[PDB]
């Protein structure tokens, strides 16, 4: 799935439909990540909604899998702008990286 | 690029090499995102290093493109645990979604 077609698609990231899907993630991701590292239930819950929407937005069932990954980042990146980012729990990296892996393979797979 | 093989690969997310790469992004991304929305220069700068590392870590040139997406999220998710996440700013969505698209295609595409 070329990132060029997905980034230029009518349902990519620069699209209005993607912004709406991310909005929901901005709240879910924020509630999923905190003192517990990250909530796969809430994290994967968002991807499931985005994947389903993208799968019928006009793109392919393969592009939506990779497109969703970016949609989840926008929700976090936008949140960081209003966050504190005054610490890096590098000790929980294994937990975070492990959560995303299970979440992505749990909602998308 | 199924999320099963990439996540099971020696250079996936649960791998030690992936955790180290994310660490660098956890600092770059944090510095890129703040009051200016997001710095594509710093954002894409981290992906370029990850894509290159993964492109020669033992996987395929197509898996690294999708694997990086998860590596970039882990850096943010892990950071959120130490952030404040006291907002959402859905008005900056257009900028965030636009930055990720340009950054992703700038380093990957």
């Amino acid at each position: 799935p070329s990132f060029g077609l997905v980034l230029n698609s009518p349902n990519g990231l620069r699209s209005p439909q993607a912004k709406a899907r991310i909005n929901n993630l901005a709240s879910a991701l924020s509630t999923a990540v905190g003192r517990n590292g990250v909530d796969v239930n809430a994290f994967t819950s968002g991807l499931r909604a985005t994947l389903s929407n993208l799968g019928d937005s006009g793109m392919s069932p393969n592009e939506a899998k990779v497109e969703v990954l970016l949609e989840a980042l926008t929700a976090a990146l936008q949140l960081l702008s209003s966050s504190t980012l005054g610490a890096v729990d590098t000790t929980s990296i294994g937990l975070t990286s492990n959560s995303v892996s299970k979440a992505v393979a749990q909602a998308l797979a």
